[PDB]
């Protein structure tokens, strides 16, 4: 009788659940899944750090749909890896984070082990679910379970614990095809009452002013065209989240995007789509709502995400195509979006707009460029070749770039997310090629770069078609911080180094940018060589502000 | 009245505690402590990720005996935090984490607050103590505990959280100074029973081929004096762990670390001090000692160490110092070990070493130097030069390296640790460099360097005599993996690359060895030059083994 | 201006979300809002543990479809109520859990608070969510999150922490009644896709020996009609879990319960309704199912239930009302089962259930009562009398009341659940007479009553219909085991005691039946008077046999 192993079985499992891309860093008891992985004709990322193997697994998750997968080692390396995985299931994204882990017998008695730690419980916080195979008769409903976990409901992280035991278990060939199965539907659609619409039907009917906020959950769903033919019958003014741009082109008439600030303010009506009323929506009170509660339609498929900030009006909970579909239906030849409000928006973001072009045209001198003409260029640049993935964290290197970077095709800028995390920027540009075949442009913070910048050679070493863009001002916010004491460097200071000079280390092509044409030579012709590129852009050190549009959120001492 | 706030009761109730320094990265809602400890004529060190920042901090607990200071943000920050906090407990470091945290009230309800996360439940598993200062009253007693429970019993990490809230709350200057305060004895001696230690004296009085294995936590103890004397007044064979080397001068006669396996295997009695039965150690079983219980003698402060892995004959609980001390003096006047047993160790050792001495001196072909000839250039320099603190990590790069380099003098090796960590290197080099004010060597696997790789700017920033020695063969553990499909790199692969150029590009000397005098006059003239240095050392892509040392714990596939 | 407090605030939530009963025990911090919630008019239950508070909560949330209250002090009483927490999420009983708490300060700093325990960190593993208000402002927002988490998607406990400080913060009432407000649509449907259904109804429409296995999710869902509409349409055999009994009545035709191991064994396509394939279908493998992956059909609320344990061919995932309401549609007009299955199963039920018979009518000496015959009195009593709760645990006496009692009304058994619990049986008593305000029948082995036994005092003191029939067999499973040495009394046994006069110290009346005659009075005179009751009834010692029906499931000693 003919036998497989624990090694196989995972192999045949992943793949039977449409996964053939990972992650990782391999390393003892995993290396041999990874090699074994690739001798199948399977793909295997190595990076150099697993945070960025994770952060890569959780954008391919989101991209997608189907959860990305980051492999690690026991103890040091899953911790790595699991710190992505929090940053996942807190955005949202599916993502499964294999780990190899010690022996039980001496793991239980804290005995010392070799990279010992129940990872399983340290787990639990970072995660949906967080499980463990024992056994090798287990592994197709383990992988079941994992890939079912992150999909379904409020997609997010699941961790899978692999005990070194677990691969060198054998079994039947004949009892191994037996076990395996492909779950059927994983991430099904859940749809809402007829009277959950009709109540949200009836609030978006009466409304003076109403606005719909999409996020990146709207854009996740993978229904554009339905959420298109809703703004676009309705007539409603829209507004993007970080990531949500694109979803509809943000040069969209209904966009509000460019007047945020009044449209908040100022609506009655605030149709949530796949969007918490969290912290980046001031909670839904204060100033940025005009010191009043709106009257929220939300659609969620996480039934107690409402009233989580605010009491929703109109609770709308299922996945967002069917909601979203049927409340089209239920809105079908009812009159669009007051003229004198959609009007009001669309002058304002008229001037706008006008008052941003006249900032990215301004002069400035060589080597100290500002946030506006330098991200002008990318602005132009992405208008022209949409397809492009943008990649994009920092402080005033985030906020100026949403602002300024228009988007017209859905998910494919990505971003610091829901923690504002600093370091998702080169696993992020690893899995959007991989997952694309398509060329990725970063916008990365100095500061933001340094988190993940080792990584530089992962794309290199792949040659991943990745031109990543240093907003090198010299420093978090500013690169220009007077030393607290004599000979003493200022925390905030950072070198204003040669960046490129540590891509061509690893077979990489460099540029400086001291100027826009410059900067947009540089572009051009990185993007069309099709090869790792890095475009150190030469920013004034003065030109941030302190945590960019969040300043106010800053503690300072007033003693 | 005059009025003080937060920040300024925890600088004061810090520097009270006697910390001067602190590594971290700056950020909502913890930049203007560290402005301000700055302002103060404190050091802050910033690096490019908050987990290196931890590595430093928990280095700085070893060599100083005093807890390493991080301080970072919310979640994110935290998150990378805590994973060096981690690997502080594992290793016991003494180590605080300080994190800023955000609205109590807001993460308690699971709103989605700014960098939301109950950090204080998180980081428990990973510390002794996870605590949180909620009042500006209690900064100084919350201080006092971290500091005690850092130090205190077994060494090891603690969580302070610091709520956004807390900085901006005042107090009376006269109040402040009221509560703040100095802990008496935070460390204090732990003196053990006499019949505990005559327990201990009987058995190697009786011994018939006795060893001492000395561990980190022996180094750690500062005692190196007292240590070195019951081993030559007792006569008794030594062997160093990893970062027990200089303890004794390695190069001392009585050491058997060249004949380690017949030591361990032939033994009766084996007295250990501060070194834990681990997988380090095989858990005292297996054909390491000889397939039998040998008689362990061992000295921990730990009370339930004892009989985690082995029943231990001799159990000493209490400091090191206090025990070594009481053991001398039960042993005084004792006949020295056998002559038959140190004479067949010492021959051995001789063997051995003239065996690697053949080794070291072969000749290899430019740019494909071997781990025995380019370390045989360290391990001269180090001789010549033992003030000097040595970082290492990887797999042989690792495992050469402690087998090769002898450390003259204590706590100057600083390696991979309890965990085998592939993170720690540069971290250990800022915090290495801080806390001695003397030079620094890092032997890294190119590999291993990747994980920290991006702080060679942080080091360049603060202009530390740090050298990096990067033993360049390609990939972990070999180089040459033949791609597994065509057109495919092997997992194991890196870019054979210019880590010379990346050192450049951020002000740093660059170098390339590719043969071993071309090794030693860069060495030479790098850690002379008192400057940041890396010398990119060719190694032959074949040289190294899987794991190096640790080969058999792979798991592998058979079927 | 006119204020109001936390105490005030937090009633009127509770009662603005349907709340008007609360279960607990009172003490600091709480007892005050136990007596203003009196004050108010609605109605506070006493116990003499919280963890029968907690129970109670439990089951009130299981009948009504609201979640269950339990209010207690901090770390003890709330210890004692999470376990009641951790029964309800593990059964899917919505249940909230109210806890006072200490002082954020001193608890943070663990220095020793009154009743000092992170109790909102201690309660995560056993509940949906753990929160904690802090703000009296956010009270009713709190009320919302734990009320719609604990009915919302998979129905289950939630623990909302009650800081000591919270009560008495103050606030305007036009703030107070501007931040009330009742949640929208807390537990909304939730609807399956048609393509799930389609797959669903295309398994049932090729089936040639199907079965429905109804669960206690099924019964909780209170969609009876439309259930059993879908049983008699389709014309499918049917079985009930042990407290989805009388969701169909007991004695309908297509019932297979009487021949259970049969219909399971030899069915080809089983649909499960609100019923996991956990370790009560033994996981949906072995000789249960005839040693084979029958055709799942399944219908649950949670979408990774779904594969938890073996393939489901037709997962069909969506409220079982929304559900079973398209299922029925989508089989309109489809043949009924074969008639030669429905006609196997019958005739087996019709051979089991007279064998049964003839087992009840069996005479028994005075006082040597056994199972069948004690039982068969409340089989008789039960069907004449339906519209009555029937609370039961034990071993034996859960196994043979589950079997032998017959529920003609949907969610009236009330039993020991997915844990299998001893303990439940007092609270479960008060809860069920008090939600139902009609009379309880309790059928307690005597080791499972001692788990709530004291809890007759409460019984007693609110004057509650209920009837507690002690299967006095003077042990656990037996009352006969030997003893294991001279003078010493084996483990399983227990005093064959006078409950009745332990129910009469307490006002309650108290009765002795030796005989089945004797019980059959007793129970009818003790329903009738409508007063706390107790039938202290003489059950054979060696009656039982070792753990029920689940004694293959115990480990036993073979060297
Ligand atoms: C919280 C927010 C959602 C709040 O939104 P705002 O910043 O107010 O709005 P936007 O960014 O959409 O737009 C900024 C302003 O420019 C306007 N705007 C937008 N687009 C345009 C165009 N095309 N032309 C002209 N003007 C425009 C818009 O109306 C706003 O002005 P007004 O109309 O005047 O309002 C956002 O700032 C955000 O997503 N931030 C993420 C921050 C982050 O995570 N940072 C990393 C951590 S920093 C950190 O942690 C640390 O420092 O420490
Ligand atoms: C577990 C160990 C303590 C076991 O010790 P050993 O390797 O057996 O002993 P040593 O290293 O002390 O010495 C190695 C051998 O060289 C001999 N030796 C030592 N010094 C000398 C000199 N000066 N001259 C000649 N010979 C010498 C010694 O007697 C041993 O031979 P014999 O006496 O003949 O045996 C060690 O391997 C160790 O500390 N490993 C750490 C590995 C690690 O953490 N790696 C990173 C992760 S790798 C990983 O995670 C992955 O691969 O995946
Ligand atoms: C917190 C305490 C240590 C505080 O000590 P005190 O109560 O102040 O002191 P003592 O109890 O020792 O003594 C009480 C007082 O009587 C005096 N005293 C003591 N002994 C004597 C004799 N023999 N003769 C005369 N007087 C005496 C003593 O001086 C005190 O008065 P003065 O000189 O005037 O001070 C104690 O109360 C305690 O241990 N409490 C435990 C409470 C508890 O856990 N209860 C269950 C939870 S109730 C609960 O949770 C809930 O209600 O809810
Ligand atoms: N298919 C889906 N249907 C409905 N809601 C979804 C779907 N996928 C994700 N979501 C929801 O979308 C939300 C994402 O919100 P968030 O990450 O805060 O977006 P943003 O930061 O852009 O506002 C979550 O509440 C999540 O439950
Ligand atoms: N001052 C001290 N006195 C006694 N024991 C100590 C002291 N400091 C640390 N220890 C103990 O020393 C041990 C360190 O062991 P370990 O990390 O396994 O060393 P190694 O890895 O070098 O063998 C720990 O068990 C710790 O409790
Ligand atoms: N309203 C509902 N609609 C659909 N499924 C539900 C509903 N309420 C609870 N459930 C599900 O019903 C199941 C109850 O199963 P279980 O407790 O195993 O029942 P039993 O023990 O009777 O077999 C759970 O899986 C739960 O998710
Ligand atoms: C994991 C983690 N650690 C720290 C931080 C805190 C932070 C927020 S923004 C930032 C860097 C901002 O400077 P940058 O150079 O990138 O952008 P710019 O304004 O153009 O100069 C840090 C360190 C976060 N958010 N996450
Ligand atoms: C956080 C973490 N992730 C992975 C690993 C696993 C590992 C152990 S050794 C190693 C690299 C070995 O290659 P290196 O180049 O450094 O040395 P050399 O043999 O001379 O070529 C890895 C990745 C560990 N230990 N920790
Ligand atoms: C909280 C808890 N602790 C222990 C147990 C274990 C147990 C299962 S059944 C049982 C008692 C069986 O005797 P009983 O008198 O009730 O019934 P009978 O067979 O007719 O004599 C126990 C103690 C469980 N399930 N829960
Ligand atoms: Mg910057
Ligand atoms: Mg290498
Ligand atoms: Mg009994």
């Amino acid at each position: 009788v003919e036998l497989t192993d624990g090694f196989h079985v995972l192999i045949d499992a992943l793949k039977m659940n449409d996964i053939d891309t990972m992650y990782g860093v391999v390393g003892i008891p995993i290396t041999n899944l990874a090699r074994m992985w690739q001798d199948d004709g399977q793909r295997f990322y190595s990076f150099r750090h697993e945070q960025h193997a994770g952060y890569a697994a959780s954008i391919a998750g989101y991209i997608e749909g189907k959860p990305g997968v980051c492999l690690t080692v026991s103890a040091p390396g899953f911790l790595n890896g699991v710190t992505s995985l929090a940053h996942a299931t807190t955005n949202c994204f599916p993502m499964i984070l294999l780990s190899g882990s010690s022996e039980r017998e001496i793991v239980d008695l804290q005995q010392g082990d070799y990279e010992e730690m129940d990872q399983m419980n340290v787990a639990r916080p970072h995660c949906k679910a967080s499980f463990r195979i024992n056994s090798i008769k287990d592994i197709p409903i383990g992988i079941a379970r994992a890939v079912r976990t992150a999909v379904s409901g409020r997609p997010g992280g699941v961790y899978v614990d692999l005990p070194a035991k677990l691969f060198g278990q054998t079994i039947s060939v004949e009892e191994a095809n037996k076990l395996l199965f492909k779950p059927i539907d994983p991430a099904p659609a859940q749809i809402p009452a007829e009277d959950a619409i009709a109540r949200a039907a009836d609030l978006i009917k009466n409304a003076k002013r109403p606005v719909i906020m999409l996020g990146k959950g709207a854009a996740y769903a993978q229904c554009d065209d339905e959420i298109r033919a809703l703004v676009e019958e309705t007539g409603i003014p829209f507004l993007p989240m970080g990531m949500a741009k694109g979803l509809l082109p943000d040069n969209h008439p209904q966009s509000a995007a460019a007047t945020r600030a009044f449209a908040l303010a100022q609506c009655d009506v605030c149709v949530l789509i796949g969007a918490r009323l969290n912290w980046l929506m001031q909670h839904g009170k204060g100033k940025t709502w005009g010191d009043e509660l709106k009257k929220y339609v939300q659609i969620d498929i996480q039934a107690n995400e409402m009233d989580s900030n605010q009491p929703i009006a109109a609770p709308v909970v299922g996945d967002i195509k069917s909601a979203v579909s049927l409340l089209r239906k239920a809105l079908k030849g009812a009159p669009k979006a007051d003229a004198e409000w959609t009007g009001a928006l669309k002058a304002k973001v008229d001037g706008n707009k006008a008052k941003l072009a006249g900032k990215m045209t301004a002069e400035t001198p060589s080597g100290m460029m500002n946030y506006s003409n330098s991200l002008g260029v990318v602005r132009d640049f992405m208008l022209a070749n949409p397809d492009i993935s943008l990649v994009n964290e920092g402080a005033n290197a985030l906020d100026n770039t949403r602002m300024i970077v228009d988007m017209l095709k859905p998910r494919k800028r990505l971003d610091s997310g829901t923690w504002g995390v600093m370091g998702i920027g080169m696993g992020y540009c690893v899995a959007a090629a991989a997952v694309t075949g398509k060329p990725v442009i970063a916008v990365e913070g100095d500061s933001a770069f340094g988190f993940s910048g080792m990584e530089l050679e992962t794309i290199c070493r792949y040659n991943l078609p990745v031109t990543v863009i240093i907003m090198n001002n010299g420093g978090i916010y500013k690169g220009n911080e007077a030393d607290p004491q004599p000979g003493v460097i200022s925390c905030t200071r950072l070198t204003r180094g040669r960046y490129d000079m540590m891509m061509e280390a690893f077979g990489g092509k460099g540029y400086v940018a001291n100027t826009p044409a410059e900067l947009k030579a540089a572009l051009e012709e990185a993007v069309a060589s099709g090869k790792p590129c890095l475009i150190n852009a030469m920013i004034d050190p003065d030109a941030g502000v302190e945590s960019g549009r969040i300043k106010s959120l800053n503690v300072v001492s007033k003693v």
